């Protein structure tokens, strides 16, 4: 079990870094690949690399050693950067769907540009950095017997420190709704309307150019729906496990301590596995990204 963890964590580390760097290079090299959607997808890669590079290594040591060995300052920074990486992801996926929904379903209300996209991308970070500040405030590094901290860090853990039972129940309920259920719920309805408008609307006088627009828009909607679907599945375990632990007070009886720790461990890895999955999704569901990933691999061999 222990080596399978390190092997899986190492594979996700390499694939996510190599893949997400190629995702930025592909949009940079190809000019008429700099679409609003693909600019948001690059911002999604910038979040994934921040999680993979910085938070993932702390991820492996905590799940194996079961203790925090990086000191008090990083106990707030790293969990904060992990939380910010999640907010940036879900907000980027939300703006993508909002962009596609006004494009496919309500075509002439708002106009999306590359100039407005970079402004949204800077807004996604301004919000993600702000709303995760309370999370960093709650992070505290403390050892079993705190007098032990003067001797070693092998027995200290970095966890949330709440002053009352009610506060975590409200906090983690709001952040499950706000950052998982609500966005995915609104997005599932948006892509369903996008699905109906792309597959089914057969108005009699559609020009040959209107169809060449649809046949390409279908290929992007197919790719983006697979991305949202994998994101929902990847973050489902950690999100439900966090709510059952914090809000519902579960997983406190040490009779099933082994199964609970193996569950949360796999849930932590699944979060990073999503960072490696997305570039793979682009390779198979996007011929333009596939074409760019082809060239980057020829230069190397
Ligand atoms: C989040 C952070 C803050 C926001 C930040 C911004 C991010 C926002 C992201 C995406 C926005 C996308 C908007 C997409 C809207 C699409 C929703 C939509 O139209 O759904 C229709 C109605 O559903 C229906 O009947 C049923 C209505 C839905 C009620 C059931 C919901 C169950 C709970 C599930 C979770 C809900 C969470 C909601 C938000 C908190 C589908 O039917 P139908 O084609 O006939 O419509 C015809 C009708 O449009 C005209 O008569
Ligand atoms: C090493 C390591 N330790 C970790 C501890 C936690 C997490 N992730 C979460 O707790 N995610 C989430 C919590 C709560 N609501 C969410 C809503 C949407 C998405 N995600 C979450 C990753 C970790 O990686
Ligand atoms: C919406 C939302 N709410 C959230 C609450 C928490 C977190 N993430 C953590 O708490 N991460 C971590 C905590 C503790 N040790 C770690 C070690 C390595 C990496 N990460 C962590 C993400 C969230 O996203
Ligand atoms: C019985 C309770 C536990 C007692 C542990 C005593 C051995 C600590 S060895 C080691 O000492 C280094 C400094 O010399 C520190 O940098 C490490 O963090 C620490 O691990
Ligand atoms: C020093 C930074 C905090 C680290 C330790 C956190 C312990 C509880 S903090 C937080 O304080 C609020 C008032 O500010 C209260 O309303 C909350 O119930 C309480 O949970
Ligand atoms: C969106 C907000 C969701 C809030 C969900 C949790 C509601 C409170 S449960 C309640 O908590 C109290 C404080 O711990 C205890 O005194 C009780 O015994 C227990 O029944
Ligand atoms: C056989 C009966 C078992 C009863 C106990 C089940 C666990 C209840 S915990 C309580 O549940 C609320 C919802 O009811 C949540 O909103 C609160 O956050 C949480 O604190």
């Amino acid at each position: 079990y222990a080596w399978v963890l390190i092997a899986a964590y190492v594979a996700v580390f390499v694939v996510a870094l190599v893949g997400n760097t190629l995702v930025c290079l592909a949009v940079w090299r190809n000019h008429h690949m700099r679409t609003v959607t693909n600019y948001f997808l690059v911002n999604l890669s910038l979040a994934d690399v921040l999680a993979t590079a910085i938070c993932l290594p702390a991820s492996l040591l905590v799940d194996i050693t079961e203790s925090w060995l990086f000191g008090h300052a990083l106990c707030k920074v790293i969990p904060y950067l992990q939380a910010v990486s999640v907010s940036v992801a879900v907000l980027t996926l939300s703006f993508i769907a909002l962009d596609r929904w006004y494009a496919i379903c309500h075509p002439l209300l708002f106009k999306s540009t590359a100039r407005r996209a970079l402004g949204s991308i800077l807004g996604i970070w301004a919000v993600s950095l702000a709303i995760m500040v309370p999370q960093a405030a709650v992070m505290e590094c403390s050892s079993v017997l705190p007098e032990l901290a003067a001797r070693t860090r092998a027995f200290s853990v970095c966890d949330e420190r709440w002053a009352d039972d009610l506060a975590p129940k409200i906090y983690h309920s709001c952040f499950f709704i706000v950052t998982y259920l609500a966005p995915l719920g609104l997005m599932a309805m948006a892509y369903f309307q996008i699905f109906r408008k792309l597959w089914g609307r057969q108005i009699p006088g559609t020009t040959s150019a209107e169809v060449k627009q649809m046949r390409a828009r279908r290929k992007t909607a197919k790719m983006l729906m697979v991305v949202v679907l994998v994101f929902a599945l990847c973050y489902l375990p950690i999100s439900v496990l966090n709510v059952l632990k914090r809000v519902f007070g579960m997983f406190r009886q040490a009779s099933d301590r082994e199964a609970v720790y193996a569950a949360f461990t796999f849930s932590h890895w699944l979060v990073y596995a999503n960072s490696a999955a997305n570039p793979i999704i682009y390779n198979f569901l996007s011929g333009k990204f596939r074409e760019q990933f082809k060239a980057a691999f020829s230069w190397w061999l």
